[PDB]
């Protein structure tokens, strides 16, 4: 599925991002612009045999089990096919134990490098919310 902006930030909304750790619900909808262009079935398959899987390109050697990556820590106990799903949960869920495993959202190098010093209140205002 290709997400609508607003229709994500709701989604997002009514699954706690909005201020989880402290970043504001706009910081989590640009990252998602960035690294899928809002595409829940977008992968990225790695030369280094791992594999980005995803709304959020979460990356199979610490975060997700799919049997092909050297060195899998599988920290977010989950099959990586589980965050290719049209609904999010999922990917939520393993990307609020990305931030809770000591890392901000520099984990996510779109983030740091298209929405970090911007207005992240733009991917939100007009919305429903």
């Amino acid at each position: 599925k290709v997400f609508g902006r607003c229709e994500l930030a709701a989604a997002m909304k009514r699954h706690g991002l909005d201020n989880y750790r402290g970043y504001s619900l706009g910081n989590w909808v640009c990252a998602a612009k960035f690294e899928s262009n809002f595409n829940t079935q977008a992968t990225n398959r790695n030369t280094d045999g791992s594999t980005d899987y995803g709304i959020l390109q979460i990356n199979s050697r610490w975060w997700c089990n799919d049997g092909r990556t050297p060195g899998s820590r599988n920290l977010c106990n989950i099959p990586c096919s589980a965050l290719l799903s049209s609904d999010i949960t999922a990917s939520v869920n393993c990307a609020k134990k990305i931030v809770s495993d000591g890392n901000g959202m520099n984990a996510w190098v779109a983030w740091r490098n298209r929405c970090k010093g911007t207005d992240v209140q733009a991917w939100i205002r007009g919305c429903r919310l």
